[PDB]
């Protein structure tokens, strides 16, 4: 019921980590859950040691009936019919001169609302492309329109995941447009960049934590369904973004630690956030690889016998991208209240949280303008 959910966040904090390598100072902005489900839905047409690294990866040994729970929280999370947008496109492609068990094409769409398609990757792989890219354009209502670049699929393309996801939900209580103001957003200690500073006092789910000199807000969306969550160190306090030493503690005791109940007090808070846009982009072989995953990518280790009786299949391509616009748009008289201050006015790590489970949607470090 809820290991799934601890075993979705520990890889979402693996993973996170395994990216920060590549970029310790920059954007990143990736769904967590998607990619665990996507790869979730992988699974079971894998077998072997392909299956069973795949599986200590994504810690799914830890969870009883997975793809039961995935159907289950999927459903949940997709419901028809909040106020926030969520579109996803998720599918598989592989090369149409393989034969692929029909039980598993049946799996997918009833497990997981997802396809396989096959195209021509041997002789026609520049439409195929451009097919693929079709595809998740209107799965994504246009926002993202070229999931693919050229030469990001060729001729050698045996199997292709495809996982992007858009996301944009109207905050439980919205900023005032006329209240947003240009502001100085720091990238470290030595650098400013203007923004446009959203503003607002209100009540919202609050934390400190005094070892991290560290402030946790809660802002939840119209719905109460999700909510995000801000993790914003006091002052820049290293050579970078400041946002070392937090990304160093980071598992799933302490994520749970700092954002439990018990560590929140609603309080009369000063908000300053920057209107932002983060569309970021990930081929995650290489990551995946670093976190275990080995075989799937082999040509010759990889076995994938749950979806198809060929010999030569494998993954060639692994692409996930994740887009949010976060602007103004929405729908106390205490004196003992406690005030406090929340200003975003540099680097921070944030998520997108479905409330009900748990579960990490969005994960990212917002740190350069």
């Amino acid at each position: 019921m809820e290991q799934l959910s601890s075993a979705n966040t520990r890889f979402a904090l693996d993973l996170f980590l395994a990216l920060s390598e590549n970029n310790p100072a920059g954007n990143i902005f990736i769904s967590p859950f998607s990619i665990s489900s996507a790869m979730a839905m992988v699974f079971l047409g894998t077998r072997g040691n392909t299956a069973a690294q795949l599986s200590k990866t994504f810690h799914f040994n830890t969870v009883e009936e997975v793809h039961s729970r995935f159907q289950s929280l999927n459903a949940d999370i997709n419901k028809r019919g909040a106020s926030y947008i969520l579109k996803l496109a998720n599918r598989l492609y592989g090369e149409k001169t393989y034969n692929f068990l029909p039980e598993f094409l049946v799996s997918t769409q009833k497990t997981y609302g997802a396809d396989l398609a096959s195209v021509d990757f041997q002789h026609a792989s520049e439409d195929a492309r451009k097919t693929i890219n079709q595809w998740v354009k209107g799965q994504t209502e246009g926002k993202i329109p070229e999931l693919l670049a050229s030469g990001m699929v060729d001729n050698m393309t045996k199997l292709v995941l495809v996982n992007a996801i858009y996301f944009k939900g109207n905050w439980k209580d919205k900023f005032m447009k006329e209240a947003t103001t240009n502001a100085p957003f720091r990238l470290n200690k030595k650098d400013r960049k203007t923004v446009k500073m959203m503003y607002q006092k209100k009540k919202f789910a609050y934390g400190y934590i005094e070892d991290l000199k560290c402030r946790v807000l809660e802002l939840p969306y119209q719905g109460e369904e999700l909510s995000m969550v801000i993790l914003l160190p006091d002052d820049i306090e290293d050579e970078s973004t400041g946002l070392k030493k937090i990304e160093e503690q980071l598992t799933l005791e302490k994520l749970h630690e700092w954002t439990k109940p018990e560590n929140l007090d609603f309080i009369e808070v000063n908000v300053s956030l920057p209107r932002f846009k983060l569309e970021e982009s990930y081929t995650l072989n290489s990551d995946l690889a670093r976190l275990g995953v080995q075989d799937l990518f082999n040509s010759s280790k990889a076995d994938l016998s749950g979806m198809s009786g060929a010999r030569d299949i494998f993954i060639s391509k692994i692409v996930h991208k994740s887009f949010v616009e976060v602007n103004e748009e929405g729908t106390t008289f205490c004196m003992d209240d406690p005030e406090e201050n929340f200003t975003a006015d540099h680097p921070f790590l944030f998520f997108i949280r479905h409330n009900s489970s748990g579960s990490i949607l969005f994960l990212g470090r917002f740190s350069s303008p």
